[PDB]
């Protein structure tokens, strides 16, 4: 549907949601598995559980989670966080993952979202965008905010639709671990330039915040500690973006 779909992040290392969470009513606070069944049942769309576990356990540990959480809910979710490569996306899918993120493999290999999305379908590929003001011009940057690649954020969009991705997650370096509101300035200029759903991500601080990035036109917003630290919850969003005129999924 155009239904507007509220997504919750969780970033991970060792099988562990990194900084815990404030939900005591856990039997661990801090197990992403238990911390996204808990999400799937207090109405939250879909999970992101991004991974930043060492070379040598990662692959190992990222594929137990996606087994572990598979098991406990059936609502979408992605996984990413280092997926350099086909076999590795192929693994992750195949293990229980709905989608993959792929991010700086993307920039560097385009190819690798058309690879993917042969075999998986476009929906399973989601490009996370981390975009930053550099001279007065959106410019995509990589290695977890490291790099600026000199590649225009309206050119990398355009060209990650043409090569088969099927979601735009859409960080804003300049918004991101702040909670003065969403990019959605940085929404704008990306909505008219593609046809994809875009996840916006990065600055979310209240209620109201995920209704100016809709009205911007994401068609789905990602947060992290405003929720695992219960700043917002969930079910009242989802009323107040109701009451506003969102098209919210709300049982």
């Amino acid at each position: 549907m155009l239904a507007k779909r509220i997504i919750a992040c969780l970033d991970v290392k060792d099988g562990r949601v990194v900084k815990g969470t404030n939900f005591e009513n856990l039997r661990d606070s801090g197990d992403p598995v238990e911390l996204g069944k808990f999400y799937s049942e207090i109405g939250i769309d879909e999970l992101v559980f991004l991974d930043i576990t060492a070379s040598v356990e990662k692959r190992k540990t990222m594929l137990e989670l996606v087994e572990k959480v598979a098991e406990q809910i059936d609502i979408p979710f992605t996984v990413g966080g280092g997926i350099h490569d086909f076999e590795t996306a192929s693994e992750l899918i195949l293990r229980g993952a709905d989608k993959v993120s792929i991010n700086t493999a993307a920039v560097e290999n385009p190819s690798l979202i058309t690879q993917i999305a042969q075999t998986f379908g476009s929906q399973a590929v989601v490009v996370a965008i981390d975009a930053k003001r550099v001279d007065g011009e959106f410019m995509v940057f990589t290695y977890s905010g490291k790099k600026n690649t000199g590649i225009l954020l309206r050119d990398w969009v355009v060209e990650v639709e043409k090569r088969g991705a099927g979601e735009i997650l859409l960080t804003s370096i300049d918004r991101d671990g702040t909670k003065s509101g969403y990019d959605t300035e940085m929404i704008r200029f990306v909505r008219p330039l593609t046809t994809l759903p875009i996840i916006a991500s990065g600055g979310a601080g209240k209620m109201e915040h995920f209704l100016e990035a809709f009205l911007a036109g994401a068609d789905a917003a990602l947060a992290a500690s405003v929720f695992h630290f219960r700043e917002i919850d969930v079910r009242e969003l989802k009323e107040y973006l109701k009451k506003h005129g969102v098209n919210v999924r709300l049982e």
